[PDB]
Protein backbone atom coordinates (compact mmCIF):
# COMPACT_ATOMS: atom_id res chain seq x y z
CA UNK A 1 0.00 0.00 0.00
CA UNK A 2 3.12 2.15 -0.20
CA UNK A 3 2.12 3.40 -3.65
CA UNK A 4 -0.44 2.88 -6.41
CA UNK A 5 -3.27 3.10 -3.89
CA UNK A 6 -2.68 6.65 -2.65
CA UNK A 7 -6.24 7.95 -2.37
CA UNK A 8 -7.66 4.50 -3.10
CA UNK A 9 -6.44 2.49 -0.11
CA UNK A 10 -8.66 -0.42 -1.14
CA UNK A 11 -11.06 -1.23 -3.96
CA UNK A 12 -14.39 -0.28 -2.38
CA UNK A 13 -16.32 -1.41 -5.46
CA UNK A 14 -15.82 -5.10 -4.69
CA UNK A 15 -18.29 -7.95 -4.16
CA UNK A 16 -16.16 -9.12 -1.23
CA UNK A 17 -17.30 -12.64 -2.14
CA UNK A 18 -15.38 -15.88 -1.66
CA UNK A 19 -14.62 -18.87 -3.89
CA UNK A 20 -16.88 -21.87 -3.31
CA UNK A 21 -15.43 -24.32 -5.83
CA UNK A 22 -12.69 -26.94 -5.60
CA UNK A 23 -9.46 -26.58 -7.57
CA UNK A 24 -10.37 -29.80 -9.36
CA UNK A 25 -13.24 -28.12 -11.19
CA UNK A 26 -11.00 -25.24 -12.25
CA UNK A 27 -8.31 -27.65 -13.40
CA UNK A 28 -10.83 -29.52 -15.54
CA UNK A 29 -12.06 -26.25 -17.04
CA UNK A 30 -8.49 -25.24 -17.84
CA UNK A 31 -7.88 -28.40 -19.86
CA UNK A 32 -11.14 -27.85 -21.73
CA UNK A 33 -10.19 -24.24 -22.40
CA UNK A 34 -6.77 -25.24 -23.74
CA UNK A 35 -8.37 -27.77 -26.07
CA UNK A 36 -10.71 -25.13 -27.47
CA UNK A 37 -7.77 -22.81 -28.14
CA UNK A 38 -5.91 -25.59 -29.94
CA UNK A 39 -8.79 -25.96 -32.40
CA UNK A 40 -9.54 -22.23 -32.25
CA UNK A 41 -8.14 -20.64 -35.41
CA UNK A 42 -6.92 -17.08 -34.86
CA UNK A 43 -6.58 -17.64 -31.11
CA UNK A 44 -3.33 -17.67 -29.15
CA UNK A 45 -2.38 -18.35 -25.52
CA UNK A 46 0.54 -16.90 -23.58
CA UNK A 47 2.01 -18.51 -20.47
CA UNK A 48 3.37 -15.16 -19.30
CA UNK A 49 -0.08 -13.57 -19.37
CA UNK A 50 -2.15 -16.77 -19.20
CA UNK A 51 -4.68 -15.27 -21.59
CA UNK A 52 -6.19 -15.75 -25.05
CA UNK A 53 -6.88 -13.31 -27.88
CA UNK A 54 -8.04 -13.27 -31.50
CA UNK A 55 -6.84 -10.96 -34.26
CA UNK A 56 -8.90 -10.05 -37.32
CA UNK A 57 -5.97 -8.33 -39.02
CA UNK A 58 -7.60 -4.96 -38.38
CA UNK A 59 -7.65 -4.91 -34.58
CA UNK A 60 -6.54 -6.96 -31.57
CA UNK A 61 -9.00 -8.35 -29.02
CA UNK A 62 -8.25 -10.49 -25.97
CA UNK A 63 -10.28 -12.30 -23.32
CA UNK A 64 -9.51 -12.75 -19.63
CA UNK A 65 -10.87 -14.53 -16.56
CA UNK A 66 -13.08 -12.87 -13.97
CA UNK A 67 -10.07 -10.73 -13.10
CA UNK A 68 -9.43 -7.79 -15.42
CA UNK A 69 -6.44 -6.38 -13.54
CA UNK A 70 -4.29 -7.62 -16.42
CA UNK A 71 -6.50 -6.11 -19.12
CA UNK A 72 -4.20 -3.09 -19.10
CA UNK A 73 -0.98 -3.20 -21.13
CA UNK A 74 1.86 -0.87 -22.07
CA UNK A 75 2.08 -2.22 -25.62
CA UNK A 76 0.09 -0.75 -28.50
CA UNK A 77 -0.30 -2.22 -31.99
CA UNK A 78 -1.63 1.05 -33.40
CA UNK A 79 -5.02 -0.63 -33.74
CA UNK A 80 -8.21 -0.49 -31.67
CA UNK A 81 -8.25 -2.73 -28.60
CA UNK A 82 -11.13 -4.67 -27.07
CA UNK A 83 -11.20 -5.82 -23.46
CA UNK A 84 -13.36 -8.89 -22.92
CA UNK A 85 -14.05 -10.41 -19.51
CA UNK A 86 -15.49 -13.91 -19.16
CA UNK A 87 -15.26 -17.01 -16.97
CA UNK A 88 -13.02 -19.85 -18.13
CA UNK A 89 -15.93 -22.28 -17.84
CA UNK A 90 -18.11 -20.02 -19.98
CA UNK A 91 -15.13 -18.81 -22.01
CA UNK A 92 -16.22 -20.79 -25.06
CA UNK A 93 -19.79 -19.58 -24.62
CA UNK A 94 -18.68 -15.94 -24.37
CA UNK A 95 -16.78 -16.09 -27.67
CA UNK A 96 -19.64 -17.79 -29.47
CA UNK A 97 -21.97 -14.86 -28.82
CA UNK A 98 -19.29 -12.22 -28.33
CA UNK A 99 -17.74 -13.02 -31.69
CA UNK A 100 -21.17 -12.80 -33.29
CA UNK A 101 -21.72 -9.40 -31.68
CA UNK A 102 -18.48 -8.08 -33.12
CA UNK A 103 -19.09 -9.57 -36.56
CA UNK A 104 -22.58 -8.07 -36.77
CA UNK A 105 -21.39 -4.74 -35.38
CA UNK A 106 -18.50 -4.60 -37.84
CA UNK A 107 -20.89 -5.32 -40.70
CA UNK A 108 -22.95 -2.18 -40.05
CA UNK A 109 -19.89 -0.19 -39.04
CA UNK A 110 -16.19 -0.86 -38.49
CA UNK A 111 -15.15 -1.29 -34.86
CA UNK A 112 -12.09 0.82 -35.65
CA UNK A 113 -14.38 3.85 -35.51
CA UNK A 114 -14.41 3.69 -31.72
CA UNK A 115 -11.11 4.65 -30.11
CA UNK A 116 -11.84 2.48 -27.07
CA UNK A 117 -14.25 -0.44 -26.93
CA UNK A 118 -14.94 -2.98 -24.20
CA UNK A 119 -17.03 -6.13 -23.87
CA UNK A 120 -18.56 -7.61 -20.72
CA UNK A 121 -19.88 -11.02 -19.69
CA UNK A 122 -23.04 -12.09 -21.51
CA UNK A 123 -25.00 -11.14 -18.40
CA UNK A 124 -23.22 -7.80 -18.36
CA UNK A 125 -23.84 -5.09 -20.95
CA UNK A 126 -21.38 -4.07 -23.66
CA UNK A 127 -20.70 -0.57 -24.96
CA UNK A 128 -18.18 1.30 -27.09
CA UNK A 129 -17.03 4.92 -27.23
CA UNK A 130 -16.14 6.85 -30.39
CA UNK A 131 -13.39 8.76 -28.58
CA UNK A 132 -13.31 6.55 -25.49
CA UNK A 133 -15.42 9.14 -23.70
CA UNK A 134 -18.53 10.92 -24.97
CA UNK A 135 -22.32 10.95 -24.96
CA UNK A 136 -22.18 8.98 -28.21
CA UNK A 137 -21.66 5.25 -27.71
CA UNK A 138 -22.83 1.93 -29.15
CA UNK A 139 -24.32 -0.98 -27.22
CA UNK A 140 -25.43 -4.47 -28.23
Amino acid sequence: MAYGKSRYNSYRKRSFNRSNKQRREYAQEMDRLEKAFENLDGWYLSSMKDSAYKDFGKYEIRLSNHSADNKYHDLENGRLIVNIKASKLNFVDIIENKLDKIIEKIDKLDLDKYRFINATNLEHDIKCYYKGFKTKKEVI
